[PDB]
């Protein structure tokens, strides 16, 4: 089908034609759900519309939620202390300013050798067994360690922390024990950082004074951030890493460029981020009428920003937008959104892609994946594999 529909595990394999049908024939697409026409919403598939909408937080608010489901915030219980990705400026501004102190070049640099060691270990394990599931053995567990790092979790607690993480990530595709452990654990770690600060985002929040004094809205705000980190920082990286496998497999010319010139790997990472776009879409809510071409979207409606389509928009990337070109150097990709909410983890995600790719090519250059045997996670916003069978 080319008909608009929110993705399911069955449709994640190949949503691209439907994006194209939208972009060509109905770029400001009105969804009127037959069973609930009142919950109509709009859909944006073109690069230019998505780029400007992502930037224009005044018109396209994050404050009501990020899906197409009206009533989201209230329904899940997030009004009083929403995550930063559901705050607009000016409120979003000060918090973002404080937490950003934990997202610097030094934080991505200090974890990189840890990332490489783990990749090496799991790739050698796969190699030795002649293959296995590269998601289960590597692409799933890997991102948790990086999130743990950015949260200042002591390494000795990472295995416990990853267990909680995996339960939460699957549920958010449900996780009561894992939620409770994390909230118990971080409440304790937050208290600890009052007297033993580190360079991480939590330490920075606490050092800058958030949560002081059994109070606590501040504390819930740091806990909400921990959940933002866990729910946004894992499945996305796994979609990047796992989604890259079929793309590289089918293009031995493109692997050649990188095998002959590994310094093209940074650039190769951007192209992979472009085509995988693990956050394929997120919504905004119009705060006033807004006209894009011939469609006026009414104030108060949800708008789905198809980052995944914008990244494949032929108007921005040319008629071959659909194909891997590791030398593209794409401009203005939408993988990490654009504007106030631009992914704080962008450098961390890029690093994990760079290390994994470098070591895949160094250690498992003759590898096979069967696209038809990839199993995609459910859920309509992030596109990531649950399993990628891998033979070496
Ligand atoms: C390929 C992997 C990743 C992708 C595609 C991704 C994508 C995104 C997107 C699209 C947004 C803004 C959401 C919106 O438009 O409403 C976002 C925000 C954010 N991301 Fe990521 N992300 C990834 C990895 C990470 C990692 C590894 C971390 C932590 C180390 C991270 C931390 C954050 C944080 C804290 C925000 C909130 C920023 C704000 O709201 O001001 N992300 N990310
Ligand atoms: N890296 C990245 C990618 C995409 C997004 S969008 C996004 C939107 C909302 C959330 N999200 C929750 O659903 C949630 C539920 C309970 C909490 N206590 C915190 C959060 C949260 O951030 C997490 C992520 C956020 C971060």
């Amino acid at each position: 089908s080319h008909e608009f529909q929110l993705a399911t595990a069955e449709t994640w394999p190949n949503p691209w034609p439907m994006y194209r049908a939208l972009r060509d024939h109905d770029p400001v697409h009105h969804v009127v759900p037959p069973q609930r026409p009142e919950y109509d919403y709009y859909v944006l598939s073109r690069h230019a519309d998505v780029w400007s909408a992502a930037r224009d937080h005044q018109t396209f608010s994050s404050a009501q939620g990020l899906t197409v489901n009206y009533g989201e915030l209230e329904m899940i219980g997030l009004h009083d202390t929403p995550p930063m990705v559901m705050q607009d400026p000016p409120v979003h501004t000060e918090f973002r300013k404080l937490v950003s102190r934990g997202f610097t070049p030094r934080q991505v640099e200090t974890v990189e050798p840890t990332v490489r060691k783990f990749v090496v270990e799991r790739l050698e394990k796969l190699r030795a067994n002649g293959g296995g599931d590269i998601v289960t053995e590597l692409f799933k567990p890997l991102p948790s360690m990086v999130v743990a790092h950015y949260l200042g979790v002591p390494e000795e607690d990472w295995t416990q922390f990853d267990g909680w993480t995996q339960a939460i990530v699957a549920a958010n595709a449900g996780a009561l024990d894992a939620v409770g452990s994390m909230m118990a654990y971080f409440t304790g770690l937050i208290e600890r950082r009052r007297t033993e600060p580190a360079d991480d985002a939590i330490s920075h929040l606490v050092a800058a004074g958030v949560g002081a004094d059994g109070d606590t809205a501040g504390t819930l705000s740091i806990l909400a951030f921990t959940f933002t980190m866990v729910t946004g920082g894992n499945d996305t990286v796994t979609g990047m890493l796992g989604g890259s496998m079929p793309l590289l497999h089918r293009r031995p010319d493109q692997r050649r460029l990188l095998l002959d010139d590994p310094e093209g790997i940074p650039d190769a990472v951007e192209e992979l981020l472009r085509l995988t776009s693990p956050v394929q879409g997120l919504a905004r809510t119009t705060t006033r009428d807004v006209t894009i071409g011939d469609t006026t979207i009414p104030a108060g409606r949800r708008v789905l920003l198809l980052y995944g389509s914008a990244n494949r928009d032929e108007r921005q990337y040319g008629p071959d937008a659909a194909e891997l070109d590791v030398t593209r150097c794409p401009r203005n990709i939408l993988t990490f959104s654009h504007g106030a909410h631009h992914c704080l983890g962008a450098a961390a995600a890029r690093m994990q892609c760079r290390v994994a790719l470098t070591e895949l090519l160094a250690r498992c250059p003759d590898f096979e994946v069967a696209e038809s045997r990839i199993v995609w996670s459910g859920g309509s916003y992030v596109r990531r594999p649950l399993s990628v069978p891998f033979r070496v």
